[PDB]
């Protein structure tokens, strides 16, 4: 098996194994709205054998970086739409991710309200983006209730999904957004049903695949992880149980596949989710051709994912075939605003 071949997750048929992972780029209209400038990003990577989409938020408190779009309303619907019919036009297939960031937030994208999150505590560092530099605030703890209108804000996001013609959705339970926040120890010191053991600690990001599930049927629903738990200040006391038990219970419920952020190295425990879920792994993180299609070729994944690459090559699967020179990717652009540095970077010739 190589880069090359086709695969399906769940009943979807992709051209290839070349995943184009998701990308949070700050290009979406006032009002976090998709646009045309979106749908001709993504078009010019219709390629790839499957789009995974930016982080999407799923309702207004879910936000933490200036102009990423959302898909808790009817105007993100309809934007939503233009995207996915382009893309399809195009040949190509897309992935709503769903997203919601926690703590990682600022109270100036919250209208002076603090972030939410498990428990009470403030992650180190600097909120990306945010002038002059500031530090994360402590975000205030969710109550028991408050849960489960979380739950129900993923469901309605999932829903709208599919009004936008998404194939499927991916639920973002990585890089230390409010998930992986309830799913790991350090994060989370609640004493309710969502904290204090494994399967507490697991329990929203089951419940709300579980509320993706009724919307999409599991076999178009996927789940993005870092198990390696090194982004947002992240930490967890067994991360290789904590997850291995998340691949093993999205496993049951059939999910099309677990796309996990993990660079390869000897602590890799890609291989024990790998094993444990049962299904398609995509893996991820500073793969090139040579090791991706080595990581196809011991078994230790069934697709790559890639990023940077994508957002400087929107042919990256042409120039993978043909080893090809690969664009140089410019990363003061990788945010921002416009089209410079989003959709200039021109195809093979
Ligand atoms: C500019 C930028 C934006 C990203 N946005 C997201 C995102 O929205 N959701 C997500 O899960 N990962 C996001 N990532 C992480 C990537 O999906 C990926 O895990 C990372 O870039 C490593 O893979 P790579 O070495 O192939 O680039 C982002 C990375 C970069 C550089
Ligand atoms: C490394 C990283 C992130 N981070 O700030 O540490 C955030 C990401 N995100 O989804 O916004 C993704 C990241 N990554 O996968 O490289």
């Amino acid at each position: 098996t190589t880069l090359f071949d086709p695969i399906k997750l769940g009943d979807l048929q992709l051209p290839n194994r070349i995943i184009m992972a998701p990308l949070t780029r700050c290009r979406a209209d006032e009002g976090r709205v998709p646009n045309a400038l979106m749908a001709e990003y993504y078009v010019q990577r219709a390629s790839a054998g499957l789009i995974l989409s930016e982080a999407t938020s799923v309702s207004p408190m879910g936000v933490g970086y200036p102009d990423t779009p959302g898909i808790w309303n009817d105007e993100q619907v309809r934007g939503w739409n233009n995207v996915t019919k382009a893309v399809h036009a195009a040949g190509g297939r897309i992935f709503l991710q769903l997203w919601h960031v926690g703590r990682i937030s600022h109270p100036s994208y919250l209208n002076g309200e603090l972030p939410v999150a498990p428990s009470a505590i403030q992650p180190k560092g600097h909120v990306s983006l945010v002038r002059p530099l500031s530090d994360y605030p402590t975000p205030r703890a969710l109550e028991t209730e408050e849960i489960n209108d979380i739950v129900e804000a993923y469901r309605s996001g999932a829903e709208n999904a599919k009004a936008a013609g998404f194939d499927g959705v991916e639920i973002h339970g990585a890089n230390g957004y409010l998930l992986d926040q309830f799913l790991q120890s350090s994060t989370n010191q609640r004493t309710d049903r969502y904290g204090g053991s494994l399967e507490n600690r697991a329990r929203l990001l089951l419940e709300v695949t579980d509320a993706a599930i009724e919307v999409w049927g599991a076999q178009r629903v996927g789940v993005h992880l870092a198990p390696r738990a090194d982004a947002h200040d992240m930490g967890d006391a067994d991360r290789a149980e904590t997850f291995t038990y998340v691949a093993r219970e999205l496993g049951k419920r059939g999910i099309a596949f677990i796309c996990s952020r993990e660079r390869e190295a000897d602590d890799s425990i890609g291989p024990l989710i790998k094993e444990a879920f049962g299904g398609p792994y995509i893996v991820n993180e500073r793969f090139d051709k040579a090791s991706a299609n080595a990581a196809l070729a011991s078994g230790k994944a069934d697709a790559v994912a890639f990023g940077v690459p994508f957002i400087a090559n929107p042919d990256l699967p042409a120039r993978l075939a043909a080893d090809a020179p690969l664009n140089e990717a410019h990363p003061e652009t990788f945010y921002g605003k416009g089209p410079v540095g989003y959709i200039d970077y021109p195809r093979l010739k």
